[PDB]
């Protein structure tokens, strides 16, 4: 059973990946999944299940729908829009939410008023996740995690204005994670393979799909 989220959990997928980016210290032991679910949402369900089945896979595709989940937070009865995953439970959900709500608050003390390029709602947020991706795709031909020091090296410099905006972007955490997620599931180097081959063709006046788009081009011999 695989999740196969669809362009109408798309925008959500990018709010959660936010969520993470604006956390700091974030727990990124999902982040390598959340990234993969944020491309998979890109793809779309009949373009993911379609790379998984004609490179051999057996998959059970998922649904993934928005829902609401109401949960005691201390004392009070909140809100929660959470995806329905096989692969992250409403609890790791909700708390991504709940931790970023908190470094949400410190920040506006801080700096009095939040703006565009600091939300974890920018338009942007899930590419930010995928770069670190694209990083962590050149290094799993060595079998192991010895290209980790590159990949910090490498982000640091190629994300300078990301890791600007967001204090949950700390590249050895989210690229252990994606290293993680393609050791565990090798499924999603073929969707983040297609996925990239298809980015390539998008054009607007984004920084960080023109950034992606770089790195990925260099995984092949730049």
């Amino acid at each position: 059973s695989i999740d196969t989220p669809n362009y109408d959990v798309q925008k959500h997928i990018n709010k959660l990946c936010g969520m993470l980016l604006i956390t700091e210290d974030a727990n990124h032991k999902f982040t390598g999944l959340i990234g993969m679910l944020y491309a998979m949402s890109r793809l779309g369900r009949e373009d993911t299940i379609k790379i998984l089945r004609d490179a051999g896979y057996h998959v059970k595709a998922n649904g993934v729908d928005v829902t609401t989940h109401r949960q005691d937070i201390n004392g009070k009865e909140m809100k929660f829009e959470v995806l329905t995953l096989a692969s992250l439970t409403t609890e790791i959900q909700i708390n991504i939410e709940i931790e970023s709500r908190k470094s949400y608050k410190k920040m506006l003390k801080e700096m009095g008023e939040v703006a565009p390029e600091y939300r974890h709602d920018s338009p942007d947020c899930g590419m930010i996740i995928l770069c670190i991706a694209a990083l962590v795709i050149t290094k799993l031909a060595a079998g192991d995690r010895s290209g980790l020091t590159a990949v910090i090296r490498r982000a640091n410099n190629v994300l300078k204005n990301e890791m600007k905006r967001y204090k949950g972007l700390l590249p050895k955490d989210i690229a252990n994670s994606f290293y993680e997620v393609f050791e565990k599931h090798p499924h999603f180097i073929d969707v983040f393979v297609h996925f990239g081959i298809a980015q390539s063709s998008t054009r607007g006046g984004s920084r960080v799909e023109g950034i992606f788009a770089g790195l990925f081009m260099n995984a092949y011999g730049l």
